[PDB]
C-alpha cells in the first residue's frame, strides 16, 4: 500500500505521479499530474480522479502472455493478470504513450491521453486490446 494522495485520496494518483517522475524531481512530477488531472476537470467538468478510473478501465489488461519453461524450451502462455500489476502496466502505458502525442506540453500530453483512454481512443487503448489479442491467440488448443 502506497499513500492516499493529498488533494485526491487516491493512490491510483500516487502511482501515477511515481510513473512520470523521472531522475529524482517528485515536484516536477506531481505538477505534470495534478496539472494534466486539472486539464480533465477544465476539459469534462467533473472529477478528474473518475475520469482517471475511466482511463484505466480501458488499459488495464486482464489476460497476457508470459514466457515459461516447459520440457527445456520456452512459451508464451497466457495467464490471467493479477490486479495489481494490471494497473501498472496501465499507469506505464499511459505515460509512455502520451510522451509522443503532439500537443506541446507533458501536462497537455498526459491529460489528453488519459482523456482519450476515457473514451476508448489511443494507444493506450489500442496496447491493451492488442495485449489480450495476444492471449487469445496463444491459448494452445480450440
Amino acid at each position: 500500500p502506497l499513500v492516499n494522495d493529498p488533494v485526491y485520496g487516491s493512490q491510483l494518483v500516487t502511482q501515477l505521479v511515481n510513473k512520470v517522475l523521472l531522475k529524482g524531481k517528485k515536484s516536477l512530477a506531481e505538477r505534470i499530474v495534478y496539472g494534466a488531472l486539472e486539464q480533465a476537470r477544465d476539459k469534462t467538468g467533473t472529477d478528474p480522479v473518475i475520469t482517471l478510473k475511466r482511463a484505466l478501465d480501458n488499459v488495464k489488461p486482464a489476460l497476457e502472455v508470459r514466457s515459461r519453461r516447459v520440457g527445456g524450451a520456452t512459451y508464451q502462455v497466457p495467464v490471467e493478470v493479477r490486479p495489481d500489476r494490471s494497473t501498472t502496466l496501465a499507469l506505464r502505458w499511459l505515460v509512455g504513450y502520451s510522451r509522443q502525442r503532439r500537443e506541446k506540453t507533458m501536462i497537455e500530453r498526459l491529460a489528453n491521453e488519459i482523456l482519450d483512454a476515457s473514451n476508448g481512443l489511443g494507444a493506450s487503448v489500442k496496447r491493451r486490446e492488442d495485449t489480450h489479442k495476444m492471449a487469445e491467440a496463444n491459448r494452445a488448443f480450440a
